[PDB]
Formats: C-alpha cells, structure tokens, sequence
C-alpha cells in the first residue's frame, strides 16, 4: 500500500488477480478476508490506482462474484466506493458534491445489491438499504420529470419480490427475515420521498400482516403496520366507507371482515378521517356508528383469530372513535349495562398486561393483581388501552345515570376500583383512574 502511494504506478489486472483471487477469496481465517477488504478500502480512496479500465473489469469480474453470505462491514465501504467510482466513470452516475447522484437506472451493481440485502446478516442488510435509499431517492437533472416512472418501478419490483417471497412460506424463519428486510427497504424509501395509489398495494399488504401472526412473527406485523401508517390513506378505501355510509344515510361486514389485520387498518382510516371531514361524523353516527362500536367491543367473535397486538390494536383504535361519538351525541340512548361490563373488563385486563384474558371469568384478573411475581406491568401501549377506556366509561355514564347506581351492589365494580387505584402500577393509568372516577361522582 505505501509503495503504491506516490509512485504513480497503475496496479495492473494480472497482479491484481493474485493478490485478490488467491489471498482472501480462498482463505481460512476470517481476518484474512478482513485484511484484504480494508486494504482495498484505502487503496481506491478518492482516487483510482488500478486505472478505470481495470476498475470496470475486476470489480465486475470477481469482486461482485463474492458470496454476499460471507461479507463483513469492511466489505461495505469498498463495495460502496466501487459502486460510486465505477458507475461515475462510464457515465452512469455523477459524483456531484458528495452524494454520487443518479444518472442511469440499469446500474451494473444493482443486480446483486438486492442480493446483498436479501442474503446477509443484520448489519450488512442495513448498510445495503442505506445505499439503496441513497441512490434511488436522490434524483437530479435529466430525469427530474420522471419521478412517477422511477418511483413506481421501484415500488412494484419490491412488491414482486415480496409476493415471490410470500408464497414460499405457504428456512421459514430465514425467509421471514427476507420479508422484514424487503419491507425495511420500503419504509425508509418513502421517508426521503416526503423530505400508494394502487389498491393492490394494501390489499396484498393486508394478507402480509395476517401472515405475521400466522407463524407469530413479531416484526412482520410491525413492518406492515408502520408501512401502512406511514402511507397516505388509500383512495379506494376512504371513498368506499363514506359511500356505504352515504348509502346507509339515504356496513357491518365492512368492519367485520374475516381478515384480522384489515380491520385494524379500516378502523385507523375512519378515525383519521373523523379527527382533524366535518360531514363524515354525521354520516357515520347516522348509519350504524355508535351501535357498531359497542357491538364490536361486547362480542367474543369480534376477532377470534387475533394476535396479542392485533386485538388490542383493534381495541385501542375502536375506543378512540367511541369518544367523539358520545361527545357529539351528548348534546341531546342505546348505551346500556351490558356495554359497560365489557369496557370495565377491557380495563381489568389492560392494566394487568393480560388483554388476552379479557374474556376470563374475571377472577383470574384479580389473581395476577395481588403481586404475582411483579409480571403484570402494562406496556407503553396498554397504558392508553386503559386511558381512553376510562374516559369513555365516564361519557357513557353521563348518558345513563342510573347504570352506575346498580353497579355498587355486586362484587364487581368494587374490586374494580380497588385494583385500578391500589393494585395497579404505572401511575399514569392510576392518575386518570381516580380522576375519571371523580367526574362520574
């Protein structure tokens, strides 16, 4: 390296092979590969030393032929510079100031840069995604009129890769990472776009989230849900609900679709429309709004095939709509006792961290309360599941004053306040528990 620093010599391809092919490509110890990777990283630093004709030769000859499964962090910065230097020399990219911004689309290295992220460990995939977002999102002149063409082409390609990866499950844990990473490609991709139109993009994604609970893969649901949330509401779905609401103004199956996850997204859509759109509240309450929200909360077959976060995610969203429904109708009767028994049962398990037991005989929920190994801590999201649940209970009791009168007699509605004020934890829930008990008083 030091000899080839100021001697003005060009590292010819023949000797470039033997230092490459026979040294690290066929090695024994991992440090042997580490040595060659970093040595290349400094060698091509900011100025070529093999001359561009060899640079376009040996990088595309066997450097790209390296197995992505055996590649480390040092393999990234050399690989990135190869993408930057080789592409900008032929006229496929431009260095510009720092970021080698896009000029062509059929890049010589994009063929296996997808392979690098699809088949690697956690750190390598992140860097590969970092490079994909760096090149794809950053677009400049001479294609600046073609955002739709480039962005849609990128989106459809991943969806095809997602769909191709999807059908394999129907190595299962390995392919599960493939969906996680290909979605991981998608999520930061749209991040720089801000700084979709196809209904199929969510319809397929609906089944994707359900498959996450089919094998109980946590990040799959997380990946799909974050992707949907960081995605402006689907045009087809938003018009469909208001059309049926308008149709019923002059729907039960809409929110009770057999697919589990799509219920969560549809509930998310309505609440987003309701909160700041002024007319949708009137249409929703008129057709079936308040009767449905209580029915979907008081029923056991609301989502029989529900994962832990899916059902509570269905809950935490549903109760949010129940707020503005009751407040609007407050200025001026379906609510009854059976509705409350569910809502109290929601908070029962919610402050226990055991919403899965929200269909328990209610004696078990007491049992975990009395210092059961200190393992009933509510999650940072179970805290809300209690919070908007309590305030809804206050609004309903304002509508029906006599309902709370009968509740004092039973054993329930006595241990309920004791648990929510003494045996509960994570004070913020207990803060609203007492405070909302005061308003009803």
């Amino acid at each position: 390296r030091f000899l080839l620093k100021d001697g003005q010599l060009w590292l010819c391809a023949p000797q470039a092979k033997q230092i490459w092919k026979c040294l690290a490509e066929n090695a024994v110890y991992l440090c042997d590969r580490e040595a060659c990777f970093k040595w290349y990283s400094k060698l091509m630093g900011d100025e070529p030393d093999l001359d561009p004709d060899i640079n376009k030769d040996f990088f595309e000859s066997n450097v790209l032929q390296l197995d992505p499964s055996l590649l480390t962090e040092n393999g990234m910065k050399c690989f990135e510079r190869f993408f930057k230097a080789v592409n900008c020399r032929e006229g496929k990219l431009v260095a510009k100031r720092r970021a080698y911004m896009m000029d062509d689309l059929e890049l010589i290295g994009l063929d296996y840069l997808w392979r690098v992220v699809i088949q690697s460990n956690d750190d390598i995939a992140s860097r590969a995604i970092d490079l994909l977002k760096e090149i794809y999102t950053n677009l400049g002149p001479r294609l600046q009129v073609n955002q739709v063409v480039i962005h849609e082409d990128f989106i459809q390609s991943c969806f095809d890769r997602l769909k191709a990866s999807y059908d394999t499950l129907c190595c299962a844990r390995q392919e599960a990472v493939r969906m996680v990473r290909v979605l991981t490609v998608l999520r930061e991709y749209i991040n720089e776009c801000d700084s979709s139109l196809h209904p199929r993009y969510i319809s397929f994604l609906w089944q994707v989230a359900d498959l996450g609970s089919s094998l109980n893969m946590p990040p799959l649901r997380d990946g799909a849900r974050v992707l949907m949330k960081l995605m402006p509401p689907d045009s087809t779905t938003i018009e469909k609900l208001r059309a049926i609401c308008l149709d019923h103004a002059k729907l039960d199956s809409l929110f009770f679709g057999p697919s589990a996850s799509q219920v969560l997204y549809l509930t998310e859509v309505v609440y987003a429309l309701l909160m700041p759109s002024s007319d949708f509240q009137f249409h929703f309450l008129k057709s079936g709004g308040l009767p449905l929200v209580l029915s979907m909360l008081t029923r056991n077959n609301f989502l029989p095939n529900a994962d832990m976060e899916t059902r509570r995610g269905a809950y935490l969203n549903a109760l949010k709509i129940a707020k503005l429904l009751l407040t609007a109708i407050g200025y001026g009767y379906m609510p009854d006792i059976c509705v409350i028994r569910a809502i109290q049962k929601i908070i029962w398990a919610s402050g226990c961290g055991s919403l899965q037991l929200v269909f328990s005989p209610n004696e078990e929920i007491t049992k975990i309360y009395e210092k059961t190994n200190a393992g009933n801590e509510p999650d940072l999201e179970d805290e809300q599941v209690c919070c908007e649940a309590l305030e809804v209970m206050t609004l309903c009791f304002a509508l029906i004053p006599t309902a709370l009168d009968a509740l004092s007699k039973e054993k329930a509605w006595q241990t309920f306040i004791i648990d929510l004020l003494l045996h509960c934890h994570s004070k913020t829930v207990r803060q609203v528990a007492q405070e909302q008990f005061f308003l009803m008083c």
